[PDB]
């Protein structure tokens, strides 16, 4: 009797969300996007039954100065979950407490922002000072820059972190939210403003990506499932099914 | 002990460096694997002896599924590490444990500038320009497979009157381009350091799919995750980014 995987995600458009319906829904009914669509296709090439949990404490996952994680990863470490389907940045930190599956996709930090302006690059905000530009504190943007060595972002996190960090916002969605009542450059992971842009002609992504990352599927150390998710993560891309899946859920009603 | 590292010779991660007296061990080579392969040693303290893959192929299976190439060799354990451009494949992945990808790429177009040409459909609804990809490699895999009615049609035009749409490899595609109406689908890296290098070329359109080159490693090694490590700590410092600089630029 095979058991069912417990899969760990979050609440997160396009690529977990709660489904619309005039009924009360249950277990995986109750859930659509991106990423359910992804846990299909892997649950259809593995085989294999699942259980979809939302991570209690609604968080993707780092640690604090202890060294206890939370979030996603965290239900990892603890095997109360088998795999992580989410959009889980594969970073340095997280690779080595968890092992990452190959990634679903490929994606960067870049700038979301009005059109129109004089700013075509990250240097053009470096240079400047009257339009206001930050990241998401404590996410994997602000990461980057108060760790780069490059002048010009150097030169971007001594202004973003100026001022007791007025620059800085909460979470992605207050960022969004800031970039279009005020005039302010948000720097974020490019996957986000994609979907953005897509929703709000009046903005646009801004140079191209300033470094790269991609989204794994998180499963613990020595997780049984890791190299059998990668495979089949291999195979649904030489197929395009991700590009598909990306754009079923990222397209917009046109600009 | 020392690792043994599998590589083919191929511009600009592997070469010959160029010298008016006779070199020897890893001091023979340079290029952007071989900044990549130090960095991993500073990163993880190994020693290391590179070695050419013999039969100076990537890794491919023959009829009778017997692999060759740097696969191959990690496959029989006659290296610890294959440090080279070597496409994550879902074949190869089957066979190695590879890292996490140190490039991420895809196919795209290589043709000459000033054409109305703007993408591979615009190939697709015509027959004049020739248009193809190298035999048995991971761009014709692609074609081969699509269920994309655009590139369906394309594999159709490439695999008709005895695949004489084909090239032997990226070298002899390159030629033919530069000399006949001749388009080139390849991974994308390839098409980079052609027109950073060559002004009358260009890539035509995006990438229509996505892959990453992985150091690879016998299945059940240590080092796959050590390494996967410490390719995250470069692209992190922005060091990745900072050698694909260096061995890329030369082009309007
Ligand atoms: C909307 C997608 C959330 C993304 C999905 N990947 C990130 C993660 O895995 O932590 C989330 C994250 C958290 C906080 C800040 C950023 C950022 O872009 O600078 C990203
Ligand atoms: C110049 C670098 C060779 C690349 C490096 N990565 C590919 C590989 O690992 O097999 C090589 C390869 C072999 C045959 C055809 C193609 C293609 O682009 O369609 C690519
Ligand atoms: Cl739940
Ligand atoms: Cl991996
Ligand atoms: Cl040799
Ligand atoms: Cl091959």
């Amino acid at each position: 009797a095979n058991r069912t995987l417990i899969v760990t995600t979050i609440l997160e458009e396009p690529y977990v969300m709660y489904r619309k319906s005039d009924k009360p829904l249950y277990g995986n009914d109750r859930f659509e996007g991106y990423c359910l669509d992804l846990l299909k296709e892997l649950s259809n090439i593995l085989g294999f039954l699942y259980d979809v949990k939302l991570v209690p404490d609604g968080k993707y996952g780092a640690q604090n100065d202890k060294g206890e994680w939370n979030g996603m990863v965290k239900e990892l470490i603890d095997h109360r979950a088998d795999l992580a389907v989410a959009p889980l940045t594969i970073t340095y930190v997280r690779e080595k407490v968890i092992d990452f599956s190959k990634p679903f996709m490929t994606l960067g930090i870049s700038i979301l922002y009005r059109k129109g302006t004089p700013i075509d690059s990250a240097d053009d905000l470096a240079k400047q000072t009257k339009i206001e530009y930050g990241a998401v504190r404590d996410g994997s943007t602000m990461t980057f820059f108060k760790k780069s060595k490059i002048s010009t972002y150097e030169k971007m996190w001594a202004f973003m972190s100026s001022r007791q960090q007025s620059a800085l916002v909460k979470n992605s969605d207050e960022g969004i939210q800031r970039v279009l009542t005020t005039d302010y450059a948000l720097l974020m992971e490019s996957t986000s403003i994609e979907y953005v842009t897509q929703r709000n002609c009046n903005l646009t992504q801004i140079g191209g990506l300033i470094d790269s990352k991609g989204y794994g599927v998180g499963t613990p150390i020595g997780s049984p499932y890791r190299d059998k998710i990668t495979i089949a993560i291999l195979q649904l891309q030489e197929e395009g099914k991700l590009h598909m899946m990306k754009e079923k859920w990222w397209r917009g009603n046109g600009c």
